[PDB]
């Protein structure tokens, strides 16, 4: 009875890039297939004078040889015909870290407390998603009141992703 087709999902109305700038702490995530950032994750968003949005990000990750390193990453965003939907190109400061190109959607935000992000890397023949990831971000690395926790859960049900996330530690391991 629920529609899980990716083309039917509602996104943030009248999205505002300049208002989204500044520091964002990751507090929970849903993982995709393969290598991915593990914990101690912080993001910094910026917008230039001509309207182009970009970001940096740091976090610990375990490489192919299980070595434990602090990764320093960089991303740039290209606008589309929906103001909340972007294309993101990304890479690292060290040459052995991963590079690529992903969809980046803002499902909802209030700019001053919380944000919900989503990416579908592959579509099924019937229009639902075959490989996805998602981040829950905070301005304040504290818990979220009861009423904001309830709005975050309603957005996780829209995405057909209820009960598939885990909490992330913050440890000092990276700078
Ligand atoms: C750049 C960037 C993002 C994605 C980063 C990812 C996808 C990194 C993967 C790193 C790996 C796998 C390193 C191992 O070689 C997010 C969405 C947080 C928003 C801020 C900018």
């Amino acid at each position: 009875e629920r529609d899980c087709r990716v083309s039917s999902f509602r996104v943030k109305e009248n999205f505002d890039k300049a208002r989204f700038a500044g520091t964002w702490y990751a507090m929970a995530k849903k993982d995709p297939e393969g290598l991915f950032l593990q914990d101690n994750i912080v993001a910094e968003f910026s917008v230039d004078e001509n309207g182009h949005m970009s970001a940096t990000a740091k976090g610990r990750v375990r490489l192919l040889n299980n070595w434990d390193v602090c990764a320093d990453m960089v991303g740039t965003f290209t606008d589309t015909e929906d103001p909340a939907k972007f294309k993101m190109k990304y890479w690292g400061v060290a040459s052995f870290l991963q590079k690529g190109n992903d969809d980046h959607w803002i499902i909802d935000t209030d700019y001053e407390t919380f944000a919900v992000q989503y990416s579908c890397r592959l579509l099924n023949l019937d229009g639902t998603c075959a490989d996805s990831y998602s981040f829950v971000f905070a301005r304040d690395p504290s818990g979220f009141s009861p009423e904001v926790q309830k709005i975050v859960r309603q957005r996780q049900e829209e995405l057909c992703l209820a009960r598939q996330y885990r909490l992330i530690p913050h440890n000092g391991y990276c700078d």
